[PDB]
């Protein structure tokens, strides 16, 4: 599929840089015709078949998935442009920064943690209902609308690894960040929606303790720890955390994805119910 090939600068003015990645830069922008503000994500295209940059197939998948999405806890896609060097996604602007940077700024109370977590679970419930595995859930990829309110609203971002799972598993290894990937990712096994639920367990552990449960001194050591389910609840961090909070995490950090809580399970859980190489 092809995208709008007019000069994006004819229709938008760009401002501050919001973030960077592996083959992408994200800049604040403003649409001339409406005055409304967005985040423009410039994704570098492949220069040759083999090659740096993102394959066209990968970009088209990300765009397809983004076009399906509309939910308060997920980013939305406004428009897509392209030229010879970049595909440019005009995304909904999320102005309150990453949950990652919020966590560095403030460890949270259980209430603060569950307020974020309920929103994350609602967003993932929506995605999984559409058979979309995000495959890159981590605090960097959960943005706040406004960081200066007592109960910030969040949106899930970064659909660069997301896949539609039409058979209950998919086989291509979709390897994210070692600290957050499930054992089946580490072991290059078929992957499904269950992989996101593991990442949610890791996120929850971090929200409650300020510490990463599998992190080693090298990426390879992290991956080994993940495959062996080498984590524990350090008394120093968790001695006054409720046993139900620990129960929630335990039921997500399970090696066998068939035995791991589903997104629907996580919403009925009593605590809730009201790149890889060195
Ligand atoms: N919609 C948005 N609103 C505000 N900031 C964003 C938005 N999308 C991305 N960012 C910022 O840019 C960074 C990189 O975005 P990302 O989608 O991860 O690109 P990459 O393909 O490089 O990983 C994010 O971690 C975040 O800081």
């Amino acid at each position: 599929t092809v995208f709008r090939q007019e000069n994006v600068d004819d229709y938008y003015d760009t401002g501050e840089e919001l973030g960077s990645g592996q083959f992408a830069v994200v800049k604040k922008c403003r649409e001339k015709s409406t005055g409304l503000q967005y985040a423009a994500k410039f994704i570098k295209k492949r220069r040759t078949k083999s090659s740096r940059g993102v394959s066209r197939e990968d970009i088209e998948r990300e765009v397809s998935i983004l076009k399906e999405i509309q939910h308060p806890n997920v980013i939305t896609l406004h428009e897509v442009y392209e030229n010879k060097t970049d595909v440019i996604l005009i995304l909904e602007l999320v102005a309150g920064g990453e949950l990652f940077d919020f966590l560095a700024e403030k460890s949270l109370t259980e209430e603060e943690a569950t307020e974020f977590l309920k929103q994350i679970l609602n967003g993932v419930y929506y995605l999984h209902s559409l058979q979309i595995a995000h495959f890159d859930l981590k605090p960097e990829n959960i943005m706040l609308l406004d960081r200066n309110v007592p109960k910030p609203r969040i949106k899930i971002i970064d659909f660069g690894l997301a896949h539609k799972i039409d058979f209950g598993n998919e086989f291509k290894n979709i390897f994210g960040t070692p600290e957050f990937v499930a054992p089946e990712i580490v072991n290059y096994e078929p992957l499904g929606l269950e992989a996101d639920m593991w990442s949610i367990g890791v996120i929850t552990y971090i929200l409650l303790s300020g510490a990463s449960p599998f992190l080693g001194d090298t990426k390879q050591e992290t991956l080994a720890n993940v495959s062996a389910v080498n984590y524990e609840f350090e008394d120093e961090y968790f001695s006054n955390t409720s046993a139900l909070a620990k129960d929630f995490i335990r039921r997500l950090l399970v090696k066998d994805p068939k035995k791991r809580m589903t997104i629907q399970d996580s919403l009925q859980h009593p605590w809730i119910k009201p790149p890889q190489f060195e």
